[PDB]
């Protein structure tokens, strides 16, 4: 019951690209929690959700945000557990932006980064699934299944 | 002394980026194993190694690649155990056609990226690292410790 | 009747794109499949596919991919039949990020890259129907009509 | 002597680039203090200089970074005083990682940012100088003179 | 009454987006001028308006343009006081092209830069409230109290 | 020893480039010709070129160029063979001005194009081969031969 | 009567911007002609126009294409006349390919290029107007009263 | 013996690039003159330079500029003859910067843009030619030998 991911967002925007996360998450019955948090609008709340996130049980953090989007990257800076990224697409530059701010983090300080947009998310939790897999096995046994699935459920021709 | 994690690179010229995870790992004590395997070149070699990495014990995958870097994101599609790709920096695009080839993986396959070059290497050892953490004590605190030191390493003013 | 083409996509969204290949080549009437083949989703269908392609009497192979698009290069990874790729223009990058993952494979294996998007598909078709024509006379006086009925189709002046 | 510009950068490494700016003030002779802060690295650091800023009698904050740059967006989080930020060149795309991170700031968080490099730390000088002179008129007069000289200095023709 | 910021932008369609400066101001009850003024179009009306800024009691400028964007930049070029950068999209080129020639000015020429688009605008206007604020305080407190409503009024969950 | 390819590039600066491309087909014994010709700069040795090829004999097209790339695409223009084309790696683009001007060809012209720069012209000589190898039983062994051997030379091991 | 500057474009699609260069040279009464010429589907009709161009009275050419926009390279390799080019913005990459491929023309084969777009095709009638304005005083006054025309009608204030 | 074509460039640093420009009038045998002016520095003497132009005699003005390159469009502004621009390559944009300041120009003033970098010059100073061939026979003669030349000089195969 109690939340095992953190998935945060730098606004309400962008949640349509996020809640593919949460989806994901659900999906795979692994407990968590989905919040709003600005890296520069509200930094305390950032600082003080990150440095007590293992405090409070998390095990990965995922972050979205577009623009600069300085939202994951500080969110690592804050924490010793994993963090991912999730570049969201937002107008001018189709989320570069924000894949530049995320990806390109200093030696030291650590974000995973997956694809621009919804995939992004998808795969943020996926991705925070297959480390939960690693100590859970009966969460693994469902995230083989999941991936079983997807591979399958392939067609093998065009409609 | 088993591998946990598994550092593989494309080709030899990939191992200035790729020694720089290899390090990092070792520095934490984390035992590994470091392979060349090409997505491209050795594509039967890369499926063997992905398929069995999971009941070979490995429990995180570093894959480094550069140019229309395919390795993270093939050995991610053989594997549920998760994979970070590595961007090594490419001659004339500078690393951009590594980083969005890696990065850009369809909903269903995860391959988290890191920064394109060396810093990227070394972050993927630190991703890896938190990640075996998790449900490693010991190393949690060679981690903190880590982390603590760099951060009380940075300078305060500027040498001229 | 036997296939001597071969047309395999990422995915069904790939087909608005593809499509315009499978017409040019039944245009030509040069004998094709056409399939879903997913590198990251089916890696295994992809190996099977193209290692048995020349068994099966396959000449050339199309793949169209949006996104990090690694079903071209992956294709031509596993076959020794020349494989032409089409990068699928997909959201964020405009297929940007597909050109690249699929124009700049690394030495000894080639993927024959077109134009991002349907251009792109109906060139991948008419330069398979170009490799074909060298060894097909009757295939290539129809290429050569064709070609001729484009340039002479080409209005004077704009409406 | 109390100073009204601090100039802060991430690293050693973007002192090449931030001296410029440093160089600048004291030209203008613009009391100023200069240190090292990482928002990446040591983001405590930067918490901690960012919201006594203002009542340390700082006026203006010239901020420098480079690669996934957030020191000066992070800086202005909190801070009400302007934030002028500097993306330092990077190795493999040139700044343009360093730009995006620190041009691209959301509504309500204000970064006003210069070139990449050392034109970029220079105008970020001159650009703080230019705001403090709105009510220091001898300064105005220092920076008019200044601007006079620059121009008057261009080259009429081109030397072989 | 007077004005203390003078708001200037390349053309009627660079309004949808620097009206965002414009309301800010109002918002913040600074005192201002909205104008139309061209660089290229209109060279002598933009020497002369910024000669004159200063004489005139404007204390910022505020110059918004997409394309080329000579406008901020030139401003820049004949006036002393501080100029504020907005880069407005403008189709081919999401503003990419308004963002470098704005930029990348030379070392002697600052234009503090925003970011593209609406946001710029509305922080282009923020920016130069906070430089205003260093001498006035009760400006000051109301940009304190604009802030402290921002950071306070993020949600803490998507809806 | 007729010509069965042939590499055409726009000067001798993209010599360095596709004389790759001229190696591999040597290497893999297939009888070709080199030339000079510029779509820019010798558009009337071009058009006689690119018309003349299929009855002089010629089967495929290799053609480098770099910049305003337009080659490969005029080549295409007037010959139904089939043309790839290998961007050159240009000074200040890194050769994507040269990639975009040849990929990007419109509907009813194509152009095969390989990656920027050397590699590019080894693979278009490679999909030359696996082009020719088509028909060409003794040819394909060699090309089959040839990639096995690329693939079984392949490192296992990174050396430090 | 006889036309002295010549408008060729790629294709009917690049018709919604080259109109543009058609529409400013009428209203400048600059005897011309609109043509469709493809540089890789007419190749011989590029060669014959614009090695002819020259002979048949033509001053300035005007060309525009999309993609890889071939067209204004190649007539410039063809003939001595000034040739300007017109990026058109097409699809998947803004025009980004058309303006390399249009403006990086090598040292002795010029192409004066203009902004991607209408823009663009506006501006290369007004520079075709300039070039032939220096041996036509009374084109040279009518294109005075045009520039002066535009730069008194900006609006001073935003709507 | 008076100037026919003016060619500007915003600093002595742009010369190495603009002098191409320069050397290719001279050899066309094309009366000019050459300055330095900066629209960013040198404002002024801009608007005094462009809106004499024409009375002075100047056909054709050939502006190089790299960065935020106001130069070309700056002139264009002010003077209804064509204006060519020269974008000059930048350290860590390649020119990029230089491109698109000049290129995208609003619709109403036109800058013809050449190649970045000395092609660029070069092409400027053959197109300012072309122009000014059109109402002058001799130097049309000029033009057309000395474009012959330059296709019929052209190699035919590459020297290894």
């Amino acid at each position: 019951s109690a939340p095992v991911v953190g998935i945060i967002m730098g606004s309400q925007s962008d949640w349509e690209t996020m809640r593919h996360a949460d989806a994901l998450l659900t999906e795979l019955e692994i407990p968590h929690e989905t919040l709003i948090v600005s890296a520069n609008r509200t930094p305390d709340r950032l600082a003080d959700y990150a440095r007590t996130a293992a405090e409070r049980g998390l095990n990965v953090i995922i972050a979205g945000a577009g623009g600069a989007a300085h939202l994951p990257g500080m969110c690592a800076a804050w924490t010793r557990l994993p963090v991912l990224g999730v570049p969201v697409e937002s107008r001018a530059l189709k989320g570069m932006d924000s894949l530049l701010s995320i990806v390109q983090m200093p030696g030291g300080v650590p974000v995973g980064t997956l694809a621009i947009g919804a995939s992004g998310a998808k795969n943020a939790a996926l991705l925070a699934a297959s480390i939960l897999a690693l100590y859970n096995p009966a969460l693994a046994a469902r995230l083989e299944t999941w991936r079983a699935l997807q591979t399958a459920s392939v067609p093998n021709s065009p409609i």
